[PDB]
């Protein structure tokens, strides 16, 4: 029917959006690597590369909003609940805000940056899904939405089920089970879309491709492992609300206090060149990226983070584990080093969710929960060099494993929601760990539902956002 | 929270029931077996044990609920939607119900013939929700028992995620998202006493130990292969609206015909009696099981049906796949002695579900399906035996790939919900054939939906529950 049609061009147009944006922001990743190592003898060149690079790709979204539309900045989901809520905000859903969210979007996650696809693309798929149904009905609207939600996570990495289970938790609260239908549909064409690009093209681009784990994993899992699982889970929940909280103090701060307000008004590209600058600039490789692998972009991040290895194991001989050699630095140990990823990331991540770009927190709080993870199955593998004896079979710590259920666990408890895990398995292209990241996921629900809001909820309260 | 409490009541409660019912029901069918096989020589007394072990449990199923509680036959979901549809039928949720439904159901699985475990444990677990949370709260309905749809689908057969998707569909039309957690975290404790049940009797029992696929798959996956995932779906579509049909038909017929039903009424054990019989004969391994795998349980034929062999290869030299050689047929070729499967446990399903004994669809519809998707796969595997080149690599056809895509599939088109793809995934431990089967089973789902009812809603109709 109509519906049908709707839905086949949802999926088609997002996937085709999605794989356009992934592919720019990849090359543009691309010519970053190219250009820092094109400076390798002379550091301060490299430094300029390493820092302009982002900088004029930030500056370029920050303005790029500003011009064209400045209420495509920020996630979509805290506006799109508000819209969802009843309470519609029509300049949300104009093709001015497409055009900027989509090219600014790009700049930013071609930056390298700590800013995420997932969110923005959210707001993309609910103008893509106003346009589709005026283009088709008029040449309702919570349903057209909360399947334009559906298809943005479900484009965005590559995830159909976890992506239409994100979007009925983190906007709505009583779903259909037609829209659920609805948007599975829609995402499963954005899918099969997103595989035949990724032939015509040969891949090399999007995050379906990597991200994708190697375990191999023994069938009945180590239940002695369960107890450090759900301590991941226990202070992703802590840290996730930690996030929330930082997040919209430096969100409050920048506009609460006068003086910031009025100058950075003044001066609108001051916060993001300056915020850029300084993440950059602590991310410069012989700097200090040398001891939280700066040189590894957010999806490098993860790839590495989610590797089969165990670098606590192979630190006397690196390159073995390829561009996880990034994470064994010569003198500081890599536990470390990941610490030091760990709590930059963290600042870094909340500052640049705060900048006046299109910025999502998922993809950001996802590569900080991989780094906690990691850290936990590194201690773990250190704690248990010859592995943990259950039954009668030893198994080995995977530290990558727990590095998927610290991702699913701190993006759990930043949004609010179980479906990260599913989100992860279908990301990583495995589910050995169910239990134990379901434990987790659910664990660290719990801890922050219990002391801070959603990411989404709580700049809905910065934002004043009626609701 | 008192609620909180509930949920963990729930799983606990609910995993130790399932766990002890399949115990007692694997420890039925190891009986059945050696006492087939203590009667080697003699062929008329192996016909003895094969027909009447079925038989008495079958008959005591069906007398014991008749004694006990009449009201504990059938499913449990047609039902639970007519309860949760505000038209609440109070002798559904009582004890009787519980010891009736629970006693009767390990009966009908441990006696092989075609009847199922999910959806009757829906009840069972609704019952044992009922009485949680009298002993709790007295010592609203809707969410109670929606969480207990949740638990009961995932204690079946060890899957969280999928059971709470399969509730929120199979039951409700718009779902709270709140119910969705409170079912998810009730259904990840059931998994977890699972585990760890399954860890004190070291196993050797339940569909979560077994199931699990070892299916080598190279990541990009075979896009040629798509076109025949496809059809799967088409095909098991129409399929399941033809068991659908059929079974409402016979439904019908066995009350709507006068004289069948007054005949059935006077003698209550002649209907089961005589079904038990001629599936159990038909199935008798030297008589026509021999053409149709009839050695094999419904358990066995999935292990078996979901290998990563390809039968039509190793048929020259069988024993090398293990307990799939009963596919192997020393003259008749694998392909069609799986089509013979099929066919024979259609009708076969198709006539245990109509009988009054607790009896589920999901299993028997489950087990059609992979053996549809196997005789694709091994068509397939006949047609490529080279395997099929997409890009640069050459992928090699695995049949009990498509298997666990047609069980889906089947089952999806039969229940009306494509959350049959998660429950397939969990059970297998694999998820690399997401798109391929997130494509069937929609596809399944669109097919039986302009076709006939869902095999729940149809049977509303014949019990003309008031819905």
């Amino acid at each position: 029917g109509e519906d049908g049609i709707f839905l086949v061009l949802l999926g088609l147009l997002m996937a085709l959006v999605s794989w356009s944006m992934g592919y720019v922001s990849a090359k543009s990743l691309q010519a970053y690597k190219w250009s820092y190592a094109q400076m390798q003898p002379s550091l301060p060149l490299q430094f300029l590369v390493w820092v302009t690079f982002p900088l004029v790709l930030i500056l370029f979204s920050a303005l790029f909003c500003h011009l064209i539309s400045p209420q495509a900045v920020g996630s979509g989901i805290p506006e799109m609940k508000t819209i969802l809520r009843g309470v519609v905000l029509k300049e949300y859903l104009t093709m001015k805000a497409f055009v900027a969210k989509v090219v600014a979007l790009t700049a930013g996650l071609g930056s390298g940056i700590p800013v995420g696809k997932e969110g923005p693309f959210v707001h993309i798929a609910s103008i893509c899904a106003a346009v589709l149904s005026k283009f088709m009905s008029v040449f309702y609207y919570s349903d057209i939405l909360t399947v334009g939600c559906a298809v943005g996570v479900g484009c965005c990495f590559g995830t159909p089920l976890g992506g239409v289970l994100f979007s009925i938790e983190v906007t709505s609260t009583y779903f259909a089970v037609r829209n659920y239908w609805r948007g599975f549909f829609a995402a499963t064409f954005s899918a099969f879309v997103f595989r035949v690009l990724a032939v015509w093209n040969k891949d090399a681009v999007t995050i379906t491709a990597l991200f994708r784990t190697n375990f191999r994993m023994d069938f009945p899992f180590d239940l002695k492992e369960l107890p450090a699982f759900a301590a991941i889970g226990i202070c992703c929940g802590l840290l996730g609300a930690v996030f929330v909280y930082l997040h919209r103090q430096v969100m409050l701060g920048v506009r609460k206090h006068k003086a910031l307000s009025q100058f950075l008004a003044k001066h609108r590209l001051l916060y993001p060149g300056i915020v850029t600058f300084v993440i950059a600039s602590f991310t410069f490789p012989p700097g200090m990226g040398q001891f939280m692998a700066g040189e590894l972009m957010p999806r490098e991040a993860i790839s590495t983070l989610f590797d089969n290895n165990t670098w606590v194991k192979h630190a006397g001989d690196p390159e073995s584990l390829g561009q996880s050699a990034v994470w064994i630095h010569p003198r500081v140990n890599v536990v470390i080093i990941i610490f030091l990823f760990f709590v930059m990331k963290f600042w870094m991540s909340i500052v640049a969710t705060t900048m006046p770009i299109p910025c999502g927190g998922f993809m950001p709080v996802f590569v900080l929960g991989a780094a906690f993870g990691r850290l936990v199955g590194e201690i773990m593998a250190m704690l248990f060099p010859d592995g943990i004896l259950f039954d009668d079979i030893i198994y080995k710590i995977l530290p990558g494993g727990y590095a998927v259920i610290g991702a699913a666990a701190l993006t759990g408890a930043v949004s609010h929601t179980v479906s990260t895990a599913v989100i992860c398995f279908e990301l990583t292209g495995q589910i050995a760990h169910i239990l134990p990241m379901m434990v987790a996921v659910i664990l660290a629900n719990m801890v922050a539902q219990s002391l801070q809001p959603s990411l989404y909820d709580s700049i809905i309260q910065v934002k004043k956002l009626p609701y």
